[PDB]
C-alpha cells in the first residue's frame, strides 16, 4: 500500500491519486520574504478548553491522537476562516534525523518535526463530509525544533511504547492539547491539500510562525514507532514527511510583520 518508502513513497502516490501533481497540494516551501502580510487577518481564535480527547493510534504512518468532536468542545476559527472549525485529531511528522521531519519548510529550511492540529468545518457536519470540499478543513500546523523539553508533549511521549506497532490503540484521555501550542499565533496561510493520501484538497493551512522545542529524548521516543505491524519485519517510523510540492498560482498570507 501507499507508504514513506522507495517503492510506495510520495514520487508513487500519484498513481492512485492523481490529485497529487494537483494545482492545491501541500505541503510548500514557506518563502517568507515573498509571503504577502495580510492586515485583514484576523488573530487565530483556538479555543480549545474543552477538549476530550479518547485515543491514541498508530495507523502505520503516523500516530495519531483522536478527540471528542461531537459537539463544539475544541475550535478553531477567525484567522482567515469563515466559520467554525471543530478539533478531530493531532498527529506528528518526523525525520531519521534532527536536520529533516517537518512537511512544510521556511525558506528551504526543514524543522525536526511538525505536528498538525486537524480540524473540520461545521458547517459540513461531520469530518468525513468536510474533506471533500475546498474550504472543509483547517490545519493547524507548528513546527518542532529540538533543544528544551516541551513538558506538554510528555503525556504522549510516555505512551508510545504501548503502540509501537501499526493498528495498535490505547486510551489517552485528559490530553490537553494546549500544552503542544507556541506562545504567538502568528501565522503563515495558504490553500491546500491533507499531505497524505488521499491527498483532497480541502485544506485551509494555518502554520505557525514560531516553532516548540522539544527535547532530543522526546524525539527519539517518536522514532522508535514501527510502520509495520507486530510479527511483521521491523521498519522504524522515521521520514514519515512528504516533501515540498510546487506553489502553482497560489499566494501565502502572514499575519504578521
Ligand atoms: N499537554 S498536557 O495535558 O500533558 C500538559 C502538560 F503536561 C503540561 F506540563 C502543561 S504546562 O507545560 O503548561 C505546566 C503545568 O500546567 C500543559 N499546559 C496547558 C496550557 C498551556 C498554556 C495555557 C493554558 C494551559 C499541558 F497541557
Ligand atoms: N498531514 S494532514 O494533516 O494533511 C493529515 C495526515 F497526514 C493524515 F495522515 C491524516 S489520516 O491519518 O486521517 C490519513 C488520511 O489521509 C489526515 N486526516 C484528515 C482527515 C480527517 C478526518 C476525515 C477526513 C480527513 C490528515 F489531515
Ligand atoms: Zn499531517
Amino acid at each position: 500500500h501507499w507508504g514513506y518508502g522507495k517503492h510506495n513513497g510520495p514520487e508513487h502516490w500519484h498513481k492512485d491519486f492523481p490529485i497529487a501533481k494537483g494545482e492545491r497540494q501541500s505541503p510548500v516551501d514557506i518563502d517568507t520574504h515573498t509571503a504577502k502580510y495580510d492586515p485583514s487577518l484576523k488573530p487565530l481564535s483556538v479555543s480549545y478548553d474543552q477538549a476530550t480527547s479518547l485515543r491514541i493510534l498508530n495507523n502505520g504512518h503516523s500516530f495519531k491522537v483522536e478527540f471528542d468532536d461531537s459537539q463544539d468542545k475544541a475550535v478553531l476559527k477567525g484567522g482567515p476562516l469563515d466559520g467554525t472549525y471543530r478539533l478531530t485529531q493531532f498527529h506528528f511528522h518526523w525525520g531519521s534525523l534532527d536536520g529533516q521531519g517537518s512537511e512544510h519548510t521556511v525558506d528551504k529550511k526543514k524543522y525536526a518535526a511538525e505536528l498538525h492540529l486537524v480540524h473540520w468545518n461545521t458547517k459540513y457536519g461531520d469530518a468525513g463530509k468536510a474533506s471533500q470540499q475546498p474550504d472543509g478543513l483547517a490545519v493547524l500546523g507548528i513546527f518542532l525544533k529540538v533543544g528544551s523539553a516541551k513538558p506538554g508533549l510528555q503525556k504522549v511521549v510516555d505512551v508510545l511504547d504501548s503502540i509501537k506497532t501499526k493498528g495498535k490503540s490505547a486510551d489517552f484521555t485528559n490530553f490537553d492539547p494546549r500544552g503542544l501550542l507556541p506562545e504567538s499565533l502568528d501565522y503563515w496561510t495558504y490553500p491546500g491539500s491533507l499531505t497524505t493520501p488521499p491527498l483532497n484538497e480541502c485544506v485551509t493551512w494555518i502554520v505557525l510562525k514560531e516553532p516548540i522545542s522539544v527535547s532530543s529524548e522526546q524525539v527519539l521516543k517518536f522514532r522508535k514507532l514501527n510502520f509495520n505491524g507486530e510479527g511483521e519485519p521491523e521498519e522504524l517510523m522515521v521520514d514519515n514527511w512528504r516533501p515540498a510540492q510546487p506553489l502553482k498560482n497560489r499566494q501565502i498570507k502572514a499575519s504578521f510583520k
